[PDB]
C-alpha cells in the first residue's frame, strides 16, 4: 500500500500519454513510435530520430524539463518495489 | 528568490544553453533552434540523433558536457524539490 | 556476501542482461554480442546507435527500460560504494 | 584545496586516456573521435556509432561499469567547484 508509488505511476502514465498524443499528431509518428520516442527521451536513453517541426523541438525541450524528474522518481520507486521481494526472500 | 542556490543554477543553466545555441549555430552550422535542441539533449544526457562534425565542435562538446551536466542536473533537482514537488502536493489537497 | 542487497542486485542485473541478450538476438535478429551490447547501453541510459525495428521489440524495450534502469543503477551504486571506493582508498595508502 | 577533487580528476583523465588509446588502436578511430566516444559513453550522452569488433564491444561494456560511477562523481565535484563562486558572490 504505497500511495506515493501510485501517484508517481499515474503521473508517469499521463506524461507518456501526452507525449504519445503529441508526437503521433504533430510529428506524424505511429502511436508505438511516439510512445517509444517519449520514453527514450524522458529516461535519457535517447532517440535515433529527432522532431522535424520547430513546434516539436520546442515541445521536446519543455517535455524533458517537465518530465525527467518525475520519470526518475518513478523508476526509483519501481525498483524498490520490484527488488524488495528478492531482498526479503534472501533475508527473512 | 527564496532559494538563492536555485536562482544561481537557473541563471547559469540559461547562460549555458545560450552559449551552446551560439556555438553550434556558428561552428556546426545548425539553425538556432537545432543548436538549442542539441545543447539541451546533450546536457540532460538524452543525447542527439546527430553529433558534431568539426574537431572544434568535438572538443567544445567534451568540455560543455563535463561542465554543463552538473549544472543542468543541479537545476533539475532544485526545480523538482522547490517547484514541482510543492505544486504536486498542493494539487493533491481535497478542497 | 556481506551486503545481501548488493548480492541480490548483482544477480538481478545478470539475469536482466541475459534476458535482454536472449530477447534481442531472437526477436530483433542481433548477434548475441550485439544484443548484450544493446541491453547494456540501454539500461545504463547511454543509448545505442540503433533501435528496435519490431513492435514487439519496441514494447519490450519500454518495459525493460523502466524495470532495468532502476536495477542496473542500484547495482552500479552498490558496486561503487562497496567495491570501487574501498579499492581506491586502499590503493592511495602509502606503504 | 580539495584532494578529493584532485584524485577524481586524475582518475577521470586516466580513464579517458585509456579509452582514447583503446578506441584509436582497436577500433581505428582518430584520437579526437576515440576521446569523444569515450566521453559520450561514460557520461551516458551516447554515441551515434558503435564498436565494430567483438573485442571493442566487450571492452565498452566493461568500460561503462568501471567508469560511469567515477565520471559522475567527478561531474558532481566539478559542479560544486564551478558554481560555488557564483553562489558566494550572490551570498557573501
Ligand atoms: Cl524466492
Ligand atoms: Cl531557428
Ligand atoms: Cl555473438
Ligand atoms: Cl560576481
Ligand atoms: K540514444
Ligand atoms: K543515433
Ligand atoms: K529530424
Ligand atoms: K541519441
Ligand atoms: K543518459
Ligand atoms: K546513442
Ligand atoms: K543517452
Ligand atoms: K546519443
Ligand atoms: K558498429
Amino acid at each position: 500500500k504505497d500511495k506515493e508509488f501510485q501517484v508517481l505511476f499515474v503521473l508517469t502514465i499521463l506524461t507518456l500519454i501526452s507525449g504519445t498524443i503529441f508526437y503521433s499528431t504533430v510529428e506524424g509518428l505511429r502511436p508505438i513510435d511516439a510512445l517509444y520516442f517519449s520514453v527514450v527521451t524522458l529516461t535519457t536513453v535517447g532517440s535515433d530520430i529527432s522532431p522535424q517541426t520547430d513546434f516539436g523541438k520546442i515541445f521536446t525541450i519543455l517535455y524533458i524539463f517537465i518530465g525527467i524528474g518525475l520519470v526518475f522518481g518513478f523508476i526509483h520507486k519501481l525498483a524498490v518495489n520490484v527488488q524488495l521481494p528478492s531482498i526479503l526472500s534472501n533475508l527473512v
